[PDB]
Protein backbone atom coordinates (compact mmCIF):
# COMPACT_ATOMS: atom_id res chain seq x y z
CA UNK A 1 0.00 0.00 0.00
CA UNK A 2 0.93 3.66 -0.42
CA UNK A 3 3.19 2.78 -3.35
CA UNK A 4 1.10 3.67 -6.40
CA UNK A 5 0.40 6.83 -8.42
CA UNK A 6 -2.97 7.34 -6.72
CA UNK A 7 -1.65 6.87 -3.19
CA UNK A 8 1.20 9.31 -3.79
CA UNK A 9 -1.27 11.83 -5.17
CA UNK A 10 -3.54 11.32 -2.17
CA UNK A 11 -0.72 11.92 0.30
CA UNK A 12 0.45 15.10 -1.43
CA UNK A 13 -2.93 16.64 -2.24
CA UNK A 14 -4.46 16.09 1.20
CA UNK A 15 -1.34 17.37 2.94
CA UNK A 16 -1.55 20.52 0.80
CA UNK A 17 -5.09 21.25 1.98
CA UNK A 18 -4.12 20.59 5.59
CA UNK A 19 -0.98 22.72 5.36
CA UNK A 20 -2.79 25.55 3.59
CA UNK A 21 -5.55 25.54 6.20
CA UNK A 22 -2.92 25.98 8.91
CA UNK A 23 -1.55 28.98 7.01
CA UNK A 24 -4.91 30.75 6.91
CA UNK A 25 -5.63 30.11 10.57
CA UNK A 26 -2.12 31.13 11.61
CA UNK A 27 -1.50 34.10 9.31
CA UNK A 28 -4.14 36.74 8.58
CA UNK A 29 -4.39 38.12 5.05
CA UNK A 30 -2.88 35.06 3.42
CA UNK A 31 -6.24 33.94 2.02
CA UNK A 32 -6.90 37.21 0.20
CA UNK A 33 -3.44 37.20 -1.38
CA UNK A 34 -4.02 33.61 -2.51
CA UNK A 35 -7.30 34.71 -4.10
CA UNK A 36 -5.26 37.38 -5.90
CA UNK A 37 -3.11 34.54 -7.19
CA UNK A 38 -4.03 32.57 -10.31
CA UNK A 39 -2.44 29.48 -8.85
CA UNK A 40 -0.94 28.41 -5.55
CA UNK A 41 1.77 25.82 -4.92
CA UNK A 42 2.21 24.56 -1.38
CA UNK A 43 5.23 22.56 -0.20
CA UNK A 44 4.41 20.50 2.94
CA UNK A 45 8.00 19.46 3.61
CA UNK A 46 7.43 17.18 6.57
CA UNK A 47 10.64 15.69 7.90
CA UNK A 48 11.64 13.61 10.90
CA UNK A 49 14.94 13.74 12.79
CA UNK A 50 16.46 10.66 11.20
CA UNK A 51 13.49 8.96 9.58
CA UNK A 52 12.91 9.88 5.95
CA UNK A 53 9.25 9.91 4.94
CA UNK A 54 9.02 8.03 1.65
CA UNK A 55 12.20 9.52 0.23
CA UNK A 56 11.28 12.94 -1.05
CA UNK A 57 9.51 15.19 1.43
CA UNK A 58 9.58 18.23 -0.82
CA UNK A 59 6.37 17.30 -2.59
CA UNK A 60 3.63 19.79 -3.40
CA UNK A 61 0.58 20.45 -5.53
CA UNK A 62 -0.45 23.34 -7.76
CA UNK A 63 -4.00 24.42 -7.00
CA UNK A 64 -5.56 26.42 -9.82
CA UNK A 65 -9.18 27.53 -9.58
CA UNK A 66 -9.77 25.15 -6.69
CA UNK A 67 -8.53 22.17 -8.68
CA UNK A 68 -5.07 20.64 -8.66
CA UNK A 69 -3.67 20.90 -12.19
CA UNK A 70 -0.30 19.33 -11.47
CA UNK A 71 2.10 18.11 -8.80
CA UNK A 72 5.67 19.24 -8.15
CA UNK A 73 8.81 18.17 -6.30
CA UNK A 74 11.98 20.00 -5.31
CA UNK A 75 14.98 18.23 -6.81
CA UNK A 76 17.30 20.69 -5.10
CA UNK A 77 16.38 22.71 -2.01
CA UNK A 78 18.34 25.55 -0.43
CA UNK A 79 20.40 24.10 2.43
CA UNK A 80 19.79 27.03 4.77
CA UNK A 81 16.11 26.08 4.77
CA UNK A 82 16.68 22.34 4.79
CA UNK A 83 19.01 22.41 7.80
CA UNK A 84 17.19 21.61 11.03
CA UNK A 85 14.89 18.98 12.51
CA UNK A 86 11.83 21.08 11.71
CA UNK A 87 9.18 20.65 9.02
CA UNK A 88 8.69 23.66 6.73
CA UNK A 89 5.92 24.94 4.50
CA UNK A 90 6.62 27.05 1.42
CA UNK A 91 3.91 28.72 -0.63
CA UNK A 92 4.45 30.07 -4.13
CA UNK A 93 1.82 32.49 -5.43
CA UNK A 94 1.54 33.36 -9.11
CA UNK A 95 -0.49 36.55 -9.59
CA UNK A 96 -0.03 36.59 -13.36
CA UNK A 97 -1.30 34.14 -15.97
CA UNK A 98 2.02 34.47 -17.80
CA UNK A 99 3.83 33.25 -14.70
CA UNK A 100 1.35 30.41 -14.16
CA UNK A 101 1.66 29.15 -17.73
CA UNK A 102 5.42 29.59 -17.84
CA UNK A 103 5.72 27.63 -14.60
CA UNK A 104 3.31 24.94 -15.78
CA UNK A 105 5.10 24.46 -19.11
CA UNK A 106 8.52 24.39 -17.47
CA UNK A 107 10.49 21.21 -16.76
CA UNK A 108 12.83 22.81 -14.27
CA UNK A 109 11.90 26.04 -12.53
CA UNK A 110 14.47 27.76 -10.31
CA UNK A 111 13.60 30.47 -7.78
CA UNK A 112 15.13 33.83 -8.64
CA UNK A 113 16.62 32.37 -11.80
CA UNK A 114 13.60 32.04 -14.09
CA UNK A 115 11.12 34.21 -12.21
CA UNK A 116 11.66 37.17 -9.91
CA UNK A 117 10.37 36.35 -6.44
CA UNK A 118 9.33 38.48 -3.48
CA UNK A 119 9.43 37.19 0.08
CA UNK A 120 6.19 38.48 1.55
CA UNK A 121 6.30 39.82 5.10
CA UNK A 122 3.18 40.39 7.20
CA UNK A 123 2.28 44.03 7.76
CA UNK A 124 2.61 46.02 10.98
CA UNK A 125 -0.92 44.97 11.89
CA UNK A 126 0.25 41.36 11.91
CA UNK A 127 -1.52 40.51 8.67
CA UNK A 128 -0.29 40.11 5.09
CA UNK A 129 -0.94 43.36 3.25
CA UNK A 130 -2.28 42.73 -0.25
CA UNK A 131 -1.51 46.29 -1.36
CA UNK A 132 2.17 45.67 -0.62
CA UNK A 133 2.14 42.94 -3.28
CA UNK A 134 4.07 43.77 -6.45
CA UNK A 135 6.06 40.78 -7.72
CA UNK A 136 4.50 38.35 -10.27
CA UNK A 137 5.59 35.54 -7.98
CA UNK A 138 5.02 36.00 -4.26
CA UNK A 139 6.68 33.70 -1.76
CA UNK A 140 5.22 33.01 1.66
CA UNK A 141 7.36 30.84 3.91
CA UNK A 142 5.62 29.32 6.91
CA UNK A 143 7.95 27.99 9.56
CA UNK A 144 7.27 26.63 13.07
CA UNK A 145 7.89 30.22 14.16
CA UNK A 146 5.37 31.54 11.66
CA UNK A 147 6.45 33.68 8.73
CA UNK A 148 10.18 34.21 8.38
CA UNK A 149 11.28 37.28 6.45
CA UNK A 150 14.94 36.32 6.67
CA UNK A 151 14.68 33.46 4.19
CA UNK A 152 16.59 33.12 0.94
CA UNK A 153 14.97 30.64 -1.45
CA UNK A 154 17.71 31.01 -4.06
CA UNK A 155 18.90 27.57 -5.12
CA UNK A 156 15.43 26.05 -4.91
CA UNK A 157 14.57 24.14 -8.08
CA UNK A 158 11.21 22.48 -8.75
CA UNK A 159 10.39 19.76 -11.27
CA UNK A 160 7.00 18.47 -12.44
CA UNK A 161 5.79 15.10 -11.22
CA UNK A 162 4.01 12.93 -13.76
CA UNK A 163 1.25 11.54 -11.55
Amino acid sequence: GSATNASKRQAIDASVDATLSRLYSTVRGSRELVAKSRGVLVFPDVIQAGLIIGGQTGNGALRVGGATVGYYNTSSLSVGLQAGAQSKAIVFLFMTQDALDKFRNSDGWAAGADASVALVKMGANGAIDTTTATAPVEVIVLTNAGLMGDVSISGTKVTKLKI
